[PDB]
């Protein structure tokens, strides 16, 4: 619609603050987690 279209563009086109730091944190966790996992995320033997 014409309304949802405006709020949509204005929403994203605006900027990102909260989601910024949030995503950064998640990424950091993915970094450490990956290091902890070392190898692939699979079970060679179970």
């Amino acid at each position: 619609g014409p309304e949802a279209d405006f709020y949509r563009f204005q929403v994203r086109e605006r900027k990102k603050q909260e989601i910024n730091q949030l995503l950064s944190k998640f990424k950091e966790d993915q970094e450490r987690i990956k290091v902890m996992k070392a190898k692939r995320k699979f079970n060679p033997y179970t």
